[PDB]
């Protein structure tokens, strides 16, 4: 996250880190034994750690669970990053409480100028790169379908939306992939992709949710 804040420890208590020795990706928690993330984060052999807020220190609230499946959309296109969304079911479920929580699906798809919550422990610098240990926050609204294509003119599908600040300043970045947008309480969004971070003219494209309801609660349903 570019020019976000310092979370506060569990403040957002269904974010999660993806854990292959090291952090490369977020993801949220939707139920007691599901995990959605952005499909380019796939690989082999994720620990899937809940309750964190520094992620090299043990503070007392994680759970550390181990992934037995990974479902990366039937449709995910890895050039263009359309359907950038994968599920992950845990080996065993969470245990809830007010530090490590789930975050309900939509009922319907967020509009443009609603204002929503992106976290994550990516990159904090625009140039050169600065990994925080602790969660980092931004509130940034939805942008137009029409100024998210004429930032990216050719690439935005319709199960992509851009959010944040044309002025640049204020992004995810690499690392944040993968992790929550949340508006008015429901996941709205993946981070997924942008042209580098934070720079004028080319704000955060996230992966829209409300287009995949259907099929996170079919599969949830029989696996
Ligand atoms: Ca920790």
């Amino acid at each position: 996250i570019v020019g976000g804040y310092t979370c506060g420890a569990n403040t957002v208590p269904y974010q999660v880190s993806l854990n292959s020795g090291y952090h490369f990706c977020g993801g949220s928690l939707i139920n007691s034994q599901w995990v959605v993330s952005a499909a380019h984060c796939y690989k082999s052999g994720i620990q899937v750690r809940l309750g964190e807020d520094n992620i090299n220190v043990v503070e007392g609230n994680e759970q550390f669970i181990s992934a037995s499946k990974s479902i990366v959309h039937p449709s995910y296109n890895s050039n263009t990053l359309n359907n950038d969304i994968m599920l992950i079911k845990l080996k065993s479920a969470a245990s809830l409480n007010s530090r490590v929580a789930s975050i309900s699906l939509p009922t319907s798809c967020a509009s443009a100028g609603t204002q929503c919550l992106i976290s994550g422990w990516g990159n904090t610098k625009s140039s050169g790169t600065s990994y925080p240990d602790v969660l980092k926050c931004l509130k940034a609204p939805i942008l137009s379908d029409s100024s998210c294509k004429s930032a990216y003119p050719g690439q935005i599908t319709s199960n992509m939306f851009c959010a944040g600040y044309l002025e640049g300043g204020k992004d995810s970045c690499q690392g944040d992939s993968g992790g929550p947008v949340v508006c008015s309480g429901k996941l709205q969004g993946i981070v997924s992709w942008g042209s580098g971070c934070a720079q004028k003219n080319k704000p955060g494209v996230y992966t829209k949710v409300c287009n995949y309801v259907s099929w996170i609660k079919q599969t949830i349903a029989s696996n």
